[PDB]
């Protein structure tokens, strides 16, 4: 990869943490699939296409359209997924107790605490196999019943990011919903990547990709409320959605919208409306992304890059402990992220622990994992080139530079070239 | 600028930590023992040729017309020479009064049982700003009567920015030490530069520096040199004395522990001390190049401590970066200078607190390199952009740019 020198200067300007480099300066950004954090060239053409569709259908943008695949009478736009989470949590009518979740996205956890809920109980998952994100149904039973009458809702994120985008099966989600329904506990989905999960289920069942909508509607129908970040599956530059069957929750969501107004802006809402309605292009984009994740995975695995096994929706997890086996690094993920970026121009991000305790309250052993995420619209050829460079890097015998942290957005410095007294101090 | 920023970040945002060979223009020191500039190899070859032609043995420093000492000893470095002198000292060990001598002396004196806690003040202004305050010297000699092992004077004193002491002042100092029977020791590492500055101030030709140097050296009972500042050699030191008892102890220790540095180096040192013509040429050029560097910096509006000086200029950070506040002004400005210009200076903290950067010029450097450096420094001073603030990460500190630190990490 050319231009190592400029990348080393970029690392130096950003505390040797490639996550802090501006997206537009990164050669191949795989830190996130969120279009809200990206400005790739294909995003402009997509906005133009959706704005044209909005004009042709006379979409107003006033409120979310009725959608054949979304079985909810009460639908609300938000500025982002995390704003949609805030709207739901603020509007929640019932008493505020625990929220049991399958290691939900970190934006949820702060919002839940701020709004008076207790998200300290994370639900464990299968952790291996074809549906590695399946909830452990016995542990779900234990938590629901431990905390009988003290659980506000169960929150399930499909294609769970904390579990590397592994899918949960429709059978598993129906089993979760039988348990919540039996107890009168609401089920809430974080459906940001539910279409990718629905596609993975169709594919594991030997079914055409176009069946994803049937499975998706089945999954959505199990929930009493859902939230979406729209910028992961729907090819839009930002935006969120809340939907519910619960009349009381809907009343409170509506009254808050009256106090504060609708978000995002009208032109953006017309584009979100077009995206939600135009199933053919959401289907196209999602199917290609999942397929290109699998192609990227295969190119990596056949090049000897060790990965957490799939299948997965939107990303692969590179296992640094296996990729750099004899290299004792003080901060393995941080050092390897900087090393990958310097050598290849590919930017990944750190993958945090799911935060699920063992039987005895202990923490599971530490994992050193890098997430490489694939946005809708990315070219397979770019990913195959990236996999080839990553495989060359893993095959290279040079030692990885051992970064020291200044006591995902931490700052580091190399210790190699400093005096012995200073380096020992640091 | 890109590659320099990467280099700065790999060395704790402290240009003093970068290896000398990786610095574009190194002005951190004039010492050849800390440098490997291209001209050094050719100089060594020329001196080795001279040693061969003259059949020098390297066994002892040669007799020199300007060095009035019968007892002369090589050492591995200036600081080793200081150690040899202090270890051999036969007299009772008490206070050493010094004119803010080089830091290697202070540690060596303490380790050898001497007390260097009393520094002698200097004039600070006037024709010779580094001249010793003679009334203060008298007070100190009377206050510490019978408890002073020696008075230590460093010419062209680095702590005072390389300003010269006059021959008249050194004679007045030595008359006072003689009157009390207290030996005078000189750190003569840059005595030749001091002698040249005195010839200039007296309207005398530069070739008279050897006569002034001999006049100065002849006042002292013992002298030490780091040879790598004035003699165009890659390392080495010299101790000399008139004192028979000190000489016997230096000799005894040399017989127990052996001569230093190695023989080949000692022959090159001997050739350098003997070949006055090239030392005169290099020292005269260096002092003149400092003066030219100074003038060009002045022409560009770069604020400097006034001269004339031997081996360096002191850049005044308080005047060069007036305006918004820096937690570590010298460190931030050193980083700023290096990033923008490729010039590496060093901190000068020698004696309300002054923020000064030392830009030192080794023998052999080209004037065109200095004039280019001054022009780049002039442009940097003319730049209105605020200097990036640095935060220290807990001498020779490591830093991180303050704006890059999250609020948690800062606290
Ligand atoms: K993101
Ligand atoms: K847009
Ligand atoms: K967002
Ligand atoms: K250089
Ligand atoms: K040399
Ligand atoms: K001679």
């Amino acid at each position: 990869a050319p231009d190592r020198g400029p990348r080393l200067a970029r690392l130096a300007a950003h505390g040797h943490n490639p996550v802090l480099i501006p997206h537009v300066e990164v050669e191949l950004d795989l830190v996130t699939d969120s279009w809200a954090d990206r400005a790739d060239p294909w995003q402009r053409e997509r906005t133009r296409a959706l704005a044209d569709l909005a004009d042709e259908a006379g979409l107003t943008g006033e409120r979310p359209p009725e959608l054949p695949w979304l079985p909810f009478a009460h639908r609300f736009f938000a500025a982002s997924g995390r704003a949609a989470e805030e709207r739901l949590c603020r509007a929640w009518p019932g008493p505020r107790g625990r929220v049991l979740h399958n290691s939900a996205f970190p934006t949820w956890l702060g919002t839940l605490v701020e709004q008076g809920f207790d998200p300290s109980v994370a639900l464990p998952v299968a952790g291996a196999g074809p549906y590695a994100a399946d909830l452990d149904l016995d542990a779900l039973d234990v938590a629901l019943d431990r905390y009988a009458d003290g659980v506000s809702f169960v929150l399930v994120e499909t294609a769970t990011n904390a579990h590397g985008g592994a899918p949960l099966s429709l059978d598993n989600l129906r089993a979760v919903a039988r348990r919540t329904r039996a107890r009168g506990v609401p089920l809430v989905l974080d459906a940001t990547r539910l279409l990718d999960n629905a596609l993975l289920v169709t594919a594991a069942s030997g079914r055409p990709a176009q069946d994803l909508w049937q499975i998706a509607e089945d999954m959505l129908g199990l929930a009493q409320a859902v939230t979406f970040s729209l910028s992961k599956d729907f090819g839009v530059d930002g935006g969120g959605l809340v939907a519910t069957t619960d009349e009381r929750l809907a009343e409170r969501l509506t009254e808050r919208m009256l106090e504060r107004g609708r978000e995002p802006g009208l032109s953006a809402r017309r584009v979100l409306s077009a995206a939600l309605l135009h199933q053919e292009s959401t289907e196209r984009l999602v199917t290609r992304r999942v397929a290109d994740v699998a192609a990227f995975r295969q190119r990596l695995e056949l090049g000897g890059v060790p990965l957490v096994p799939g299948p997965t929706a939107h990303c692969v997890l590179l296992d640094v402990d296996k990729a750099a086996p004899g290299t004792p690094l003080r901060h393995p993920v941080a050092s390897y992220l900087s090393w990958i970026y310097a050598a290849t121009g590919v930017r990944g991000g750190p993958h945090l622990a799911p935060g699920v305790r063992l039987t005895d309250g202990s923490e599971p052993p530490e994992r050193h994992l890098i997430r490489l995420a694939v946005p809708l619209g990315m070219e397979r050829k770019a990913l195959e080139g990236a996999a080839d460079r990553l495989a060359e890097l893993v095959a290279d015998p040079a030692p990885v530079a051992d970064l020291t942290e200044v006591p995902a957005l931490r700052v580091y410095h190399p210790t190699d070239a400093l005096p012995a007294d200073i380096r020992r101090a640091l």
